[PDB]
């Protein structure tokens, strides 16, 4: 079970968001029961673990940007079981909708489902680099891709588009390093560099720890993946065992807060516990069919190739439609002028297909346009309609020239990608939760 | 959890067949994965036990007529677990389709689902007396309604329609008694009588047992609900313990066959085992909101009231439509005659709603007919169409007079019920599997 480099998803996850998308379980509409969405997945795509994944996508503390907004007990940083799918409601993020944006536009390959009745997508348009942003973990191959700051990833992608040769150091002006949703302090600037070239590097991850007003120490933020209650109980035991020479979980729904009362003790606790943790990049994802360990530029490169594919496919889709429609229009204006003859000619013919033939064989019409004309409801013969069909021709010759230029010119296309990526970063920009310091302390 | 008297279903079961119906998981089309249907039930109607019920409806040995046709391991008379919903395929019986017949015709009440997004039915049209035919069991009230012979139940219902005063003895000319799908011999003609009046009676149920070619005894058929493997293992132990003074389950996919080799021994085994069993009617179902214990004529009466409701509601539905359409037709023929004026008049008006008004305010048209005319595709002005709309008027004045007569005349309606019930019994007639003998042996 490994994610695709292009949209950062495992097949469990992709299946869940798509089912949500097609049900119309979008952000702008009301929350929907979790079972409703779950029962479409086991039933149509995946042959418990559906719900365990759907839940995981809805967690503040695991993903930098949730893809599902869940209402109800969705678990906890203490690894509490979530509620059952009947009380729990969910819907897509505004941001998950960007992953799915344009899917309705022949952009990504669709493939038969497990029982060969319906079709599902191999990959999502992924209109933003989800793989780096939300990362991935878990297993015969394992992955460790930490989350990253949305805006830092887009800007870097944008910089890559302008210079496909840009070094790892240069991208680090814009992707500074992992941006963990639980925040904390990061140590290992070389580690990030090593990871960003070879796919593999060691960093140290610290808790945010300050002193208070007898003096008391508070843990405001903890390392990524670490279990709070599990950590509380660890700090608890050493206090008891006098390995240190009391420990309250003052967390409430406001934010995380762990208080300790009784520097050297801060430096001790870091070691014999997960107050300080190490993280090791193992950046593996699915490129071109197989598992590929890859550094930052292969990943940006793979994403870019994906976008180019998507956008070129969207543009061709929108062009074919704009081509097909103007043809109808050309037909209609032509038939609007011979209107009176047309109506008499239709009455003259006996069958539906007769009328179509006696249209194409008498006047210079085609099947496509003959069909459209015989299908006009009588109200389409009114003034508003006999004139709004004349105007849209202008708006079409406009779109053709525009869209054709996007296909004929590679730069123009990349500009399209650049604009769309850019507006996404503005609309969804979020501040860095992780502090980065260069050296690792001992 | 108790069945409704009208359609014999519990809410689990009704929900499953309806979901199957609306998915189009009908008999004439291909089998469909079980998960596909299951995942619609937990997801849309029921807040494991869905599958345990869906399975139970698919069993030869529990229902006289299965409502689901299942392909794959669907359990066994030995209470074997069934396969998981991913290998197992299913679809509706021809007979379950009669339960659902006419549901698409404003016949039965529809009610919001658990989450108030969609609508589900309170009861099924149940175009045949499912409650008696397939029976029901299980629990703070319990039920025991054994299965009955389809044709015996319809004929009796038919006899009740002609004489709503018919005695319990007289119905027993046509409903002879329970018709068990595992067959066997029944004993207790008085028991059936008592059950058919008061809802409560004791019968004895026997296995089919004959001798063979050292002499060997074979059990061909066993009592209802009894577990084969459980019974084999019982006969096994007494042989071992010399309580009798060896036991092979020669069952294969052909039919049931239990062989014993080593009258008085047949008469012994009947007692200290479930080779002979007793059954006790506890005929309880849901009438008019509450649990009601009822004998045979209340049940036939309740079913009949249901049919009358259904058929009267179907007829009113089909009449309103036939009323609404002839109105369009009356309009169309009228407009077909002023055709040339009509088209010029449409061009004269500026908007859609203008054209509708300038139709109703100039010529004697209504909204309903004005809408229909402006919506005509241009091909509907051809000869085949300018003439097929003139003819169907004949077929409509025909249907009105027919249908109106069904509403205005109660006998005519009951005849409709009688015809439809009758054809069902002919098309689905099946022979009695249960032998009935009057007295109980000691």
């Amino acid at each position: 079970a490994l994610p695709d480099v292009r949209d950062g998803l495992k097949p469990v996850q992709r299946r869940i968001l798509y089912a949500m998308y097609s049900s119309g379980n979008t952000h702008d509409k009301n929350f929907r029961k979790s079972a409703k969405t779950v029962g479409d997945v086991i039933g149509q795509y995946h042959p418990s673990s559906v719900y365990e994944a759907m839940v995981r996508l809805s967690q503040d503390w695991k993903l930098r940007h949730v893809l599902i907004e869940m209402h109800g007990n969705n678990g906890s940083i203490d690894n509490d079981p979530p509620a059952a799918m009947r009380y729990t409601e969910a819907k897509l993020s505004l941001l998950a909708e960007e992953l799915l944006r344009d899917i309705n536009k022949e952009t990504v390959s669709f493939i038969p489902n497990y029982d060969d009745t319906t079709l599902e997508p191999m990959v999502l348009p992924s209109r933003f680099p989800n793989l780096l942003v939300n990362g991935s973990t878990g297993i015969g191959y394992a992955t460790d891709i930490p989350p990253h700051n949305l805006a830092e990833v887009i800007q870097a992608t944008l910089k890559y588009i302008d210079n496909p040769d840009i070094t790892v150091n240069q991208l680090m002006k814009y992707i500074k390093g992992p941006d963990f949703p639980t925040g904390g302090i990061i140590q290992g600037i070389d580690g990030i560099k090593k990871a960003y070239e070879s796919g593999k590097g060691r960093i140290i991850v610290r808790s945010k720890v300050e002193e208070e007003t007898r003096k008391q120490l508070i843990i405001t933020e903890i390392p990524y993946e670490v279990n709070k209650s599990s950590l509380v109980k660890r700090i608890d035991e050493l206090r008891a065992d006098k390995k240190v020479d009391e420990v309250r979980d003052e967390t409430d729904r406001t934010g995380l807060r762990i208080a300790i009362e009784l520097e050297s003790i801060k430096n001790y606790l870091y070691k014999n516990s997960d107050l300080q943790i190490s993280y090791n990049f193992n950046m593996v994802a699915i490129s071109d069919g197989r598992p590929k360990l890859m550094g930052i530029r292969q990943i940006i490169d793979s994403y870019l190739n994906h976008q180019i594919e998507v956008v070129a496919n969207r543009t061709k889709f929108e062009l074919d439609n704009a081509e097909k429609r103007m043809h109808i229009v050309e037909g209609l204006i032509k038939a609007l002028s011979i209107l009176d003859k047309v109506i008499e000619l239709i009455r003259s013919s006996k069958n539906k297909r007769d009328a179509k033939e006696n249209l194409i064989e008498v006047y210079e019409f085609t099947e496509e346009q003959a069909e459209a004309i015989v299908m006009l409801q009588l109200y389409r013969l009114t003034n508003t309609d006999i004139v709004a069909l004349e105007g849209e021709h202008k708006e079409l010759e406009a779109l053709i020239k525009q869209l054709r230029h996007i296909l004929d010119n590679h730069d123009a296309l990349l500009n399209v990608i650049k604009e769309e990526l850019n507006e996404i970063k503005k609309k969804f920009k979020s501040e860095r939760l992780s502090l980065i310091e260069a050296e690792i302390e001992e």
